[PDB]
């Protein structure tokens, strides 16, 4: 049913012990930040790879400031609670794991910096399909994504997502498997939960950041894997929504959605196929990389022996 | 401490049966909605009138609506909880209610109509200040007001107070009590909790609705006492910032905020004080009206009678 | 297969006499503006009865001026065309009839002013759907409306119809009968052949012509109808996408589309049916209008005897 | 009067027997697209040079593909019918050449898929003033250039150039030459029919992709000759009107335009004339590929011997 | 040469007095705002009319407030200054008065607040063109006018005249007489010194006052005798670009400029000519008003009987 | 009290000579541009540096041409003239220097190039406070920067200041130090009287030119320093709001403000601290560049010999 352990508020506690009231969080939960961070299972070595924890942990730390949440927890008490959670959970297996920071007050929503500093990490079982050749089918949204002007995307913050599900819930209704985003300028962003690449004419697009969008780990991770491993050019630009339509390959990128393939984007089908043939060389080397399977890699990884 | 009871998903049920686990509600947190209800007390009467409660319930369901939720509750079921929890509570006092409806799933935040619609409704004590003098000064916040094209400010939806409390915490350490937002044109739109009047050579100014606004009640109650009782000319249109700053009066007008004068806006200081005379005469009129004392308006009160 | 007559550049000639080459007119399509207007036969009369047609020849007089295309024919000169053309197809049915005008040169895409200005005239049988209860389901597209800054929706040009074409495929790909749009702002603007109305606590609702719309003269019919004869409110006002899903009934007007009523909007479901009351009781009315069976609005009527 | 010959549909025919109906292709033209394709004869080697004509068929497609005309044409076709038909039209000098695709129905203006696909392709004697010293005055339009979201410039539709005609009849009206085009953002965009180039200290300025461009063939052929032969720093950005009248040297480039100098910009004058020094060596070197007579890009020409 | 006084800093003197340092009011002009009035002669009388004068001074006092000079003169002794001036300066003849209020401190141009406010009035020889029939060709310009976000148009501020001198250069580089300036999103707004009206179908339309435009004192005063004198329908509102193509007949409208006929607007004709006929009436209209020649407006006036 | 001479239209005159009339440049300071120039003395040497005299003298011209002033000043003559003031002046010590150049009518603010070209040049003593550890406290402004629709950042115009005061009395009134601004699209422009650089992750990031700000001469001199002699990466780009929050190091530049460390930017603070260490080597090496006390940058210096 559910998870032994959970972290709250600097202690790991039984999960049954962690009861609140029905009215505590809502108007805290305005003020919310999440990561999302992997643990894979490494069962010939014994270990959990947690993938870029430290890398996590800031970008949290970097979110709560935004936030303007007073001081209360360090990147290391972050890293150091999610290994102690994922060992005393004793789950031998793929984990997702979720740190969620909140300041409670002002029981009530419309200042942050008069208000306590809380955290949670709640990690529990997760499967990957990096072994699993699937693709999804795309649609750009109607609605825009949020912009610097009124709800920065590189806050890592629980509202930002009311706009994802305006998204989510359109492509669901039209037929589509997941959405994508423009920007206020017209301009490609990201997906509702993952950030987006292109494959055309053997070179990698992204949008860049300042298009709008969350600083994504697997991004970059991406980024350096394309570069150093299968010496390909990357641009990080601006990107159009009509050069996208044409592309040979596409594939979202996130903790969660690891690398998803797109079969085509607004009913324009990927030359290449999903995965195409970068697309499946880089799935297999990211699946290398967080499963500890290559050493060229390895200070990405945080390892928790379970003996 | 707390209330007797609270309403939760079709019943009333002591305060102390809302228990839940800390890790139930983040996610569903991104898909709620919720309105601010008053209930003034008249010790005279022995009576609470709720204020246009039926307009709540009907603004709380297009809410769920443009969410998405399943269709759950009635606007008919709402309005008599809030009666059965106002009486059931048996506090005797002005109170201020929250009803908030929510879809559990997807836990797990970036689709609406897979998931279940849940409510509960919270009301606690909460005073009155109309019979007091006072005022804020305010200033118009850097960060812009969310819009249609990113997130619709008539969906009354707790995602939205993420860009509040961006204005709110600014004016807060800028040394104002208030903020004030512009759209994305650069037009007066509204505050962090509540709609914006100004009143210039004897008339009411306010932005129109498609300025990217709450359908405010505390709005549409001033429009008609303006033009009913005083009659004033009200003008419902686009407005602009430095017009603001020339205003007689001006003043914040919102269900928990009631009416609050503004006696300046970035330091231009609103020229017949706060509350001018047109402020005093509304709030003292809408004071009558909530309390049950101008039989004219009867038909906006929902009186529970707790002998 | 055709009808027996068209007019061509002031004359009318038999069909089969408008021979030209494949390569005559593609540069000059991208001058074209052209008109839309419907006859109504009247079995009774003997009658067909050209609908504002004078009106529609004023708005393709403006259209070619906007255009900068040489003075080359007058209103009258297209209202007689139209009566004379209508009475030599001696088809005694409903018609459908384009005026399309258009500036030839430079077989050469990217100045107007040098060219010489050309016309022809097209009438075709043409159903009317008016005694039928019929409805829509409509999207908002997730291309947006041209505006005034690039290509001023006012003026009737044929390229117009290249963004329409963006948003009626979007529409069908993704399983809806029709397209609206919204302007660049994010604010409703029309349909992709059609102007757009709402219906909400009894009164009339319409993007107002700033908006980015066609001044369609089905809705400055719809307008004067309600008013005159229904005795409703008409806003014609700045419109948001979020109200319009509140709608108790909508439907779209213009020449072709007569007055077709929409079911849904992004599926929120119109509350009142399709046809809805209030849009019942104007498409009944409008029939009587056209078919020549209301003298209060003869005014508007061309009627032309065919014995 | 007319070439011998055209390409219709699969198959050349004289010309004489491509008559079609006055009324054929006005709905037809909002969908169409097209390209121009330059033949530059060489008489010493007795064969015309067509310029680029994979480049060109490959983009014809892609626009087809984003009007979603069915496919009917491929690749292969279009360079083998143009190569065809400069033979068979049997002139021997140089030639302007237009591929132009459409979809054919709903004769019925406001879905693409669901017409069947055609093509004609129509080449032309056209002259080359690759070996005249002339320059033109610009200015920049007070209309704003079409982008991603109402009619993306990357596609090459007949119908933006209803935009183009803005912008051209604005210029010719007011004593200019020729339009440049700023994007809605306010940045440069690109002319009414080609790119623009800058020259300054020494370095090549153009606008980015994604200032809401045509991808122009004679733009990459320019920035390869820039940076190949003469060895200098090309520079695809963001580009400011206010920079552009600093420039030393601009220059427009298109298959039809070639390379035409720009003398002023706003009656700015050009530094260093026009030509100026490098755009004198871009367009004589530019000539020497086009004709045959530069080895190095031989890989860019078709040549078609003509005996 | 020159009039005999001015008034500066609360008091008349001679104006050879007025002698400064070429180094002492560069960096004050950037805070400087001011007014235009008129001064018209009317020799039967003896006696001057200073129109709407304390409409002028309130401006000037609101300019003042929102540059934030700190409070040093008052609405009385502007108006008092500008009388006692007209009359010491003994010129019986049409005049143009220029108050002109600054801050000094900071010879040093990038706070308002901690300078000294200072002001002259300036009183010269102007002539009248209302006994004259007189129009001009209108252009709309390529820049943009400035707005709320960035220098409000409302505050008579001299820097908003840069963006005015952009637009009038460009007009007469152009070959017009005068400009006309769109706003960011497109819509008319104002001409460079001067307000712009329309008539159409027998109504006047103007854009309202948040299209971004300065509070014409003669645009409210046209209000009042087109509706009041003439009976005639005023339209306050959004105005597009090409509706105003099409206008029966358009005027300007200032202190300076007072009613200016438009004979055309980007080279299209006002159907009705330049004085049109509404016009020619309004222009005569406002010439007996202003002239003392029309008692119903006398409270517009302000005599200085110079005997 | 005063320098003993001062520069106006070709001849440099003593202080009291350069009397002018209250009244004569109001009008032109509309037209003005200018430029800000250090001298720094060297006693060592007995010679002052003016630190890229013939940089801000090029640029001048540019601004001049921009505004559309007639031809009268050359470059070579601009620094000539600035050479003898220094001198003439016979002031040993840091100066501060203002060529100001103004085209004077029609006294008389709404064309520039009827109007004669004029211009002084003003030296005054101005401190250095490059051996001082000082910083300021930022905000980013609630007002909007100046862009090329409406007034060009790149033109160094008196009026653009208008814009940089609303922005600096904001920031005085809320307690900050100095302003920083977002153009119109949201992003990082400049200060108001300074270009801004962010130091993250050992690396220098500044707004690209086309973010909409002046192309600052102290700017470019610190990308040289920063990547000639501490060899770190320097990125021009656009640059996000929230990403400066979290910059480790950030600082102003500007010919007056040098280099000035900023410590925090709306209560962020900056978390090398200010100056942070990379800081400080670039002011430490921009100090021995302009004291003339590092020859590998003696292009950049003017000496001038006082004996
Ligand atoms: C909106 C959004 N964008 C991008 C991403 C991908 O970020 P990361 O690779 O750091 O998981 C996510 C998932 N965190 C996301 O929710
Ligand atoms: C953003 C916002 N705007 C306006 C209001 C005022 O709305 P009402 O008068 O209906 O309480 C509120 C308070 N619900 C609000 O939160
Ligand atoms: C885009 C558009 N808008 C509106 C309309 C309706 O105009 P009318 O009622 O004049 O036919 C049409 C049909 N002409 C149209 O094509
Ligand atoms: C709008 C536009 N832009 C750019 C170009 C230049 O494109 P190319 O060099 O591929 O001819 C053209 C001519 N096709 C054009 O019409
Ligand atoms: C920009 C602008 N707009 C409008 C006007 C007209 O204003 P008024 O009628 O008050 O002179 C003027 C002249 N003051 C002006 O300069
Ligand atoms: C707005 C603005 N931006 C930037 C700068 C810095 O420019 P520079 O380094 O050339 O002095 C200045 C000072 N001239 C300025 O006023
Ligand atoms: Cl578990
Ligand atoms: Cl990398
Ligand atoms: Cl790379
Ligand atoms: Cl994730
Ligand atoms: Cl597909
Ligand atoms: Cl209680
Ligand atoms: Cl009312
Ligand atoms: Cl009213
Ligand atoms: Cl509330
Ligand atoms: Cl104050
Ligand atoms: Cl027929
Ligand atoms: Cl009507
Ligand atoms: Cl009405
Ligand atoms: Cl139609
Ligand atoms: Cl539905
Ligand atoms: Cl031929
Ligand atoms: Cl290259
Ligand atoms: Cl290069
Ligand atoms: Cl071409
Ligand atoms: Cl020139
Ligand atoms: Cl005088
Ligand atoms: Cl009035
Ligand atoms: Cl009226
Ligand atoms: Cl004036
Ligand atoms: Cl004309
Ligand atoms: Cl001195
Ligand atoms: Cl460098
Ligand atoms: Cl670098
Ligand atoms: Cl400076
Ligand atoms: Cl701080």
């Amino acid at each position: 049913e559910n998870p032994k352990y959970l972290w709250w508020n600097h202690r790991i506690i039984p999960w049954e012990e962690a009861t609140v009231h029905l009215t505590d969080y809502w108007w805290a939960s305005v003020t919310a930040v999440f990561e999302g961070i992997r643990g894979y299972w490494n069962n010939a070595e014994g270990e959990m790879y947690i993938f870029r924890l430290e890398d996590h942990a800031r970008r949290l730390e970097q979110s709560m400031q935004l936030i303007r949440m007073p001081k209360e927890f360090t990147v290391d008490e972050i890293c150091q609670a999610t290994i102690d959670l994922v060992r005393a959970n004793d789950y031998r297996g793929d984990v997702y794991i979720m740190p969620l920071a909140y300041a409670v007050g002002n029981k009530a929503f419309s200042v942050v910096g008069d208000r306590t500093t809380e955290m949670f990490i709640y990690s529990r079982p997760a499967v990957s399909r990096l072994e699993e050749d699937f693709s999804l089918h795309a649609c750009y949204s109607s609605w825009t994504r949020i912009n610097e002007r009124v709800l920065p995307p590189r806050i890592k913050a629980l509202a930002n997502y009311r706009n994802s599900q305006l998204a989510s819930s359109e492509a669901a209704m039209n037929g589509y498997d997941t959405a994508l985003f423009l920007n206020p300028e017209g301009k490609v962003a990201e997906g509702t939960g993952s950030c987006v690449f292109f494959v055309r004419k053997g070179k990698l697009i992204t949008p860049d950041i300042t298009s709008g969008i969350l600083e994504s780990i697997t991004r970059d991770t991406v980024i350096h894997l394309a570069r150093e491993v299968l010496g390909l050019e990357v641009e990080e630009r601006v990107v159009d929504r009509t050069e996208t339509y044409l592309a040979d390959e596409a594939f979202l990128c996130g903790t969660h959605a690891e690398i998803t393939p797109i079969a085509s984007i607004d009913r324009h089908e990927m030359k290449h196929g999903a995965p195409g043939p970068i697309t499946r060389q880089l799935r297999d080397i990211y699946r290398e990389v967080v499963y500890g399977r290559d050493f060229r890699y390895r200070n990405w990884l945080t390892p928790v022996g379970m003996g």
